[PDB]
């Protein structure tokens, strides 16, 4: 044990699975474990979700990856830095597939079951949770929840990939689902689907208030709708201070309190910090395609052939303020504005970028230089026409900005 | 080993040169690195880049601080939390100067070959790269280049001190070059030359546009130029948060797109 290769003498545990059929001796022991899969070696890579483990003789229900419960017996992680990996619990990573439509990973391997147990273990013991590079698949009928503040941070080339099937009803559905989570931090993560379908990131009241959350670098693209929000009361002070959305079927960011019949509801004060959402509209390609699921069923994306877009949408809010971002239709979506404003109090805007409108109306008319004069006289009351369209919101500031390429009647909108 | 002192007879690898020369037995051996270089008891200091290994029978390229190959095998360094220092691939730390003119540290240790090292294993296996407190000495005749997104964070008193010798041309050669670099972050670095000559950080088009990069805490001191961009579509959204470009011989931030004679 002297040579400079005594440290391999001493054995461990191969997988976590042997180490649930660990009897230890008393409740003192420590063991080592190589890895949370065996056959690492095969596979030409490195363990990854190995670490220490203390034994127990109490009874403890069986976590996943941080708790090895056993008869009579169970094995505790020790956790270093309060923080552990997604690996820690058998999450897998794949190679990212290119964004096309209906374009799966090469391997597919459901990590939901599996990242909901870390993101159990993260809210309940206040643990930072390191996401891999690579692309987490997901292929679940379950949402991902998150229900109370949780530290994430992620890698340069952390994917989550989202299969809409194997979902009742997956045009409409949310993959990921955020309340609760006050003073939260969620970092470098991109999601998307290369499918129009689903909500990509959705908030609401279910747990509690997202009050100061954090989002930074959290990229959503391909889904029906990149972030929604349809509940007043649950992102009052949520911050946004570098995201993307881009791609999505109808909007990018589309944030609604209330809708008709339902009396007022609000949130605020909203802040928006170089967020920028491009290309977010129904396209020629989109309208016409159809999502081949993997039980060999489709599903048609469009829902009219009327269908037209938007890259972000507010209503019933107050105190937003969209500091320095980007907001344009790149590919040419249909889209009836860049951003449409409704019932909300004070919108301010500090130097967007703004560009590459392709016009269109809500009921789907283009909008041309040539037929320009019908459009003023026939819909002047439509909630379209513009780069920005501002109905019913008093205090509204734009802050000169720099725009160009604007395909539609006006550059501004009120109403 | 019941007794309480028992870990000290496991035996270890003195620096990670023996580990090169460490034949193993087989591909699944695990062995203790304990530091980098051997020594440093007497140097009283502490050993920096040790860690875990495991080998390997079949060929593969030495990366420096995370390969370290032999004859017929190899080593893998054994990365936690996705993360690294730059200690592991050899790179040593001084005593930082004072930032009056033409003052060298006292050590002179060129880690530019080390920190590209570092450098290339954070963006190809997108690792983030943790930077010890000290003075960073680089010499040399080549730019220290990111070519890809990266996480950096330093700590409160890491410095980057650039010599401009041995730089052919050194009045407007580039220390630091960035490009291709989206959605990256670097954090808590000072950079200074102590030399009104060169380029802090240049940004670049060699490899793509630095989309949304983030820097944060970054200063740049005592060079021609702090910030330097001479091409267009380059830091198209990119962000700077608390920053400082102080004592640079012409201008602290220079941006130019094009010139004149060239189009828009």
């Amino acid at each position: 044990l002297a040579q400079p290769d005594g440290f391999d003498s001493i054995g461990r545990v191969s997988s976590f699975a042997a180490l649930r059929n660990l009897k230890p001796k008393k409740s003192g022991q420590h063991v080592l474990l190589t890895s949370y899969y065996d056959g690492w070696a095969a596979e030409n890579k490195m363990p990854t979700g190995g670490g220490e483990f203390i034994s127990s003789i109490g009874t403890a229900t069986d976590d996943g990856g941080y708790i090895a419960a056993g008869p009579g017996y169970y094995w505790t992680r020790v956790v270093n830095n309060n923080s552990f990996t997604a690996e820690d619990f058998g999450c897998k990573t794949t190679a990212t597939p290119p964004p096309n439509f209906n374009v799966l990973p090469a391997e597919l391997f459901d990590n939901t079951a599996m990242m909901q147990a870390a993101f159990n273990l993260a809210i309940s013991k206040s643990f930072k949770l390191n996401l891999s590079t690579g692309t987490y698949y997901f292929e679940s009928s379950d949402t991902l929840r998150i229900t109370g503040p949780i530290h994430i941070e992620g890698r340069p080339g952390t994917v989550f990939y989202h299969n809409p099937s194997n979902k009742a009803n997956p045009k409409t559905d949310a993959f990921m689902n955020i309340s609760g989570c006050s003073a939260g931090r969620i970092s470098s993560i991109n999601c998307f689907s290369n499918s129009y379908l689903g909500k990509g990131i959705n908030f609401d009241r279910s747990v509690g208030d997202n009050r100061k959350l954090v989002l930074e670098h959290v990229y959503v693209d391909t889904f029906r709708w990149g972030f929604y929000v349809g509940e007043p009361e649950c992102i009052n002070q949520i911050e946004f201070h570098s995201c993307r959305a881009q791609s999505n079927y109808f909007q990018g960011i589309f944030i609604e309190s209330f809708k008709e019949g339902q009396e007022y509801g609000h949130s605020a004060p909203v802040h928006f910090f170089n967020t920028i959402c491009n290309g977010n509209g129904p396209t020629s390609f989109a309208l016409g395609a159809t999502y081949k699921t993997t039980k060999n069923e489709y599903i048609k994306v469009m829902d009219s052939v009327n269908d037209v877009g938007c890259q972000a949408y507010f209503q019933g809010l107050s105190n937003v303020q969209y500091i320095g971002g980007q907001l344009s239709g790149h590919g040419s979506p249909r889209n009836t504005s860049l951003a449409t404003i409704t019932q909300c109090n004070s919108f301010i805007i500090y130097g967007t970028d703004l560009e590459d409108i392709n016009g269109f109306t809500t009921d789907g008319t283009a909008i041309t230089a040539d037929n320009i004069d019908a459009i003023e006289s026939n819909y002047l009351k439509d909630i379209s026409g513009a780069a920005i369209v501002v109905s019913s919101c008093p205090g509204f500031k734009i802050d000169s900005p720099h725009i160009f390429k604007i395909k539609t009647l006006s550059t501004i909108k009120l109403m």
